[PDB]
């Protein structure tokens, strides 16, 4: 059947790092869930653009397990994303299940509040690198998307359609990122 994605979003996440990843995973057929951190309440982003979650992360995280768990970035959802015990909970799950993380931006910086996948090659949005690299839990790329096993994370709002279809590559396979890259206009 369908591969499915959780999309975790939390008051003051990045709204193009959210949508991005979102819209290009429903146009590969993936099922996804838009799950509240805080309820099924419309969501305060980054730039005041208010996103409606489809489900509470309460109740999403019942209808588990996903093939994606994906981190948004943003300054104030990142840290949200990094205080929840519930998004911990769900990681480390996420991690035991050998299940695919995704994180891009600032997103990256709540694996290492949750300790998770220490020692993997990770980057960060350039502004995220002294936080993530605190205590040298991971090692440090500049590659705008990277992969290491089943921790994928990227860099920006501008790395967001190569993370996306990143994500779709690793679940559908090369031709299916190819299928919903081709009318996106990307440069
Ligand atoms: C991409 N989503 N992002 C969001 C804005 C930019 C970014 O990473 N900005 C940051 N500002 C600070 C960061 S990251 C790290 N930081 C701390 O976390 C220190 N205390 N821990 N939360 C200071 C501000 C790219």
């Amino acid at each position: 059947a369908s591969k499915r994605a959780l999309v975790i979003l939390a008051k003051g996440a990045e709204e193009m790092e959210t949508v991005i990843p979102v819209d290009v995973m429903r146009r590969a057929g993936i099922k996804v869930t838009v799950a509240g951190l805080a309820g099924k309440d419309p969501v305060q982003c980054s730039r005041d653009v208010v996103i409606c979650p489809d489900a509470s992360l309460e109740d999403a995280k019942k209808e588990g397990p996903y093939d994606v768990v994906v981190l948004p970035g943003g300054n104030l959802g990142a840290q949200n994303l990094s205080e929840s015990a519930a998004v911990k909970e769900i990681l480390k799950e996420q991690e035991n299940r050998k299940g695919l993380i995704a994180a891009i931006c600032a997103g990256p910086t709540a694996l290492l509040a949750h300790e998770i996948g220490f020692g993997s090659k990770v980057t960060t949005h350039p502004l995220a690198k002294d936080k993530m690299m605190n205590g040298g839990h991971y090692t440090y790329s500049e590659n705008r998307v990277e992969k290491d096993g089943l921790i994928l994370t990227s860099r920006g709002p501008g790395t967001s359609f190569e993370f996306a279809l990143a994500i779709v590559e690793a679940l559908n396979g090369k031709e299916v990122a190819a299928q919903v890259k081709a009318p996106l206009v990307l440069k």
